[PDB]
């Protein structure tokens, strides 16, 4: 679990992200695919965006990216007790999309990299440590949840 000081670090940067969420989302999905091309294959709807350019141009990618971060910010806002918001995510990711935990850690690292790039003066060492720990808590709990649905991860 994180301490409240850590949580203050996390939610402080998150407040800086929200006014530009969509552009943050978009860049996370694109960087995901670029740096770990095998993840693209889990997405039937984006199967055909083979070039980088096309990805940059897709309205669907941007809206999917926004959806992703929107879910993530509700979970981070519940701090250590985020059961209820996490459950339905773990359910869809375990039974419908089937995404391994290794792919979850890949996106996590890319979220931290994107924010760091976009907030060079407010995302310092304490904050990146705290955000890394919040996302690690989210991956861990997703991984526990997954077992309740019959999925290994
Ligand atoms: C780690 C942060 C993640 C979050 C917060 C996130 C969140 C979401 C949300 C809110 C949705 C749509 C509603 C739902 O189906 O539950 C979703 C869709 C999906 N997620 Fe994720 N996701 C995460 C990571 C991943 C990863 C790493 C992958 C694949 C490598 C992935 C693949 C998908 C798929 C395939 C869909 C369906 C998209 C469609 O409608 O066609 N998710 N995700
Ligand atoms: C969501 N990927």
């Amino acid at each position: 679990g994180l301490s409240d000081d850590e949580w203050n670090h996390v939610l402080g940067i998150w407040a800086k992200v929200e006014p530009d969420l969509s552009a943050h989302g978009q860049e996370v999905i694109i960087r995901l695919f670029q740096l770990h091309p095998e993840t693209q294959e889990r997405f039937a709807k984006f199967k055909n965006l083979t070039t980088i350019d096309a990805l940059k141009s897709s309205e669907e990618v941007k809206k999917h990216g926004t959806t992703v971060l929107t879910a993530l910010g509700r979970i981070l806002k519940q701090k250590n007790n985020h059961e209820q918001e996490l459950k339905p995510l773990a359910e869809s990711h375990a039974t419908k999309h089937k995404i391994p935990v290794k792919y979850l850690e890949f996106i996590c690292e890319i979220i931290v990299k994107v924010i760091a790039e976009k907030h060079p003066s407010d995302f310092g060492a304490d904050s990146q440590a705290a955000m890394k720990k919040a996302l690690e808590l989210f991956r861990n709990d997703m991984a526990s949840k997954y077992k309740e649905f019959g999925f290994q991860g």
